[PDB]
């Protein structure tokens, strides 16, 4: 069924997530944790406060698709265990030290030939696929997105309804 998963994603707000390599989507996935730049870290600190679910759309680099997306469950907090990131060139630690903590909604992947329909409002209209670390994706557009992944069967959601 897809109706928890609908009034997951009401009135939610979409962001998308550009990563360098498949080791850190990776990270995330195990531990329920993401981590990004500055000018990021705060877009999406103000919008946990601002909306019942923040989603994060995820694609790695190169790769073609996008590898599944979560809920925001905090916004970011410092002062912990180093999650070991692989850092691309001129990525350091200290630029990724606020984690925030992440609910998986799916994670499985999606190619972008199966959203080439998409375009995103608040990027000048181009495809959904298309776009830097951060960018946010206008609601209708991300809705439609998130709706086009395969089913994850492994995930309840139950305990991301009583979390909004
Ligand atoms: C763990 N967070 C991240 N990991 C990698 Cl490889 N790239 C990122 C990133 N956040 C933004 N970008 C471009």
């Amino acid at each position: 069924g897809t109706s928890k998963l609908k009034y997951v994603l009401q009135d939610a707000r979409f962001f998308l997530i550009k990563s360098n390599n498949h080791e850190n989507v990776s990270l995330a996935k195990a531990k329920g944790v993401w981590s990004t730049l500055p000018v990021n870290e705060k877009k999406l600190n103000l919008a946990f406060r601002s909306a019942r679910s923040v989603i994060l759309i995820f694609s790695v680099r190169e790769s073609g698709k996008f590898q599944g997306f979560a809920r925001l469950s905090s916004e970011s907090h410092h002062g912990g265990s180093p999650i070991h990131w692989v850092l691309p060139a001129g990525m350091s630690a200290k630029m990724l030290g606020g984690v925030f903590k992440i609910d998986w909604i799916c994670r499985r992947e999606l190619p972008f030939t199966k959203s080439a329909h998409l375009t995103n409002p608040w990027n000048e209209h181009k495809p959904v696929k298309i776009g830097r670390d951060g960018q946010e994706i206008e609601l209708e557009c991300g809705t439609q997105l998130c709706l086009l992944f395969p089913p994850d069967e492994s995930i309840d959601l139950y305990q991301v309804i009583h979390k909004m």
